[PDB]
């Protein structure tokens, strides 16, 4: 992301990224805790795991999605000669 | 980490990684590709998007596990002082 883009872009893209962090609510405090407790166990059990993870669904797909739709809107806010260039560096 | 672990650790720590994230399959092109050409679309289509998610899920599922199973299998050939150490970070 480094398109020569105006005075006016990043400022746009500081209002989308304070809509991509915030109000997308990232953090579950006590599921952080699961994770270390399965690992810092002497004892190995996937389940444990297994029913974990899944809980952690809900949280990670409506995250990749809510960051799809700003980094969406972002591509939105450049111009034909700027677009262009992003589109070829994903190659 | 900076446990001040044996030069058999480091090694035992290394082949273990090299164990299983040789297990777990790093992402795929048309499931990549899209994610991002659903991005450089011209307007944000939402219902599409959580199709992509979900195609890329059960496989991410799998590399969230092996990655718990591998940091017990390293946390398992560890011994009590430096084992608590190493919960002491997280908390």
């Amino acid at each position: 992301k480094d398109l020569n883009l105006t005075d006016a872009q990043k400022q746009q893209i500081r209002e989308i990224m304070k809509g991509q962090r915030d109000q997308m609510k990232r953090p579950p405090l006590e599921e952080r805790r699961a994770m270390h407790d399965i690992i810092t166990s002497d004892t190995f059990d996937k389940v444990k795991a297994e029913a974990q993870i899944a809980k952690m669904e809900e949280q990670r797909k409506a995250n990749m999605l809510a960051h799809m739709e700003t980094q969406n809107k972002i591509y939105n806010i450049l111009t034909p000669e700027q677009k262009k260039q992003f589109n070829a560096n994903f190659e």
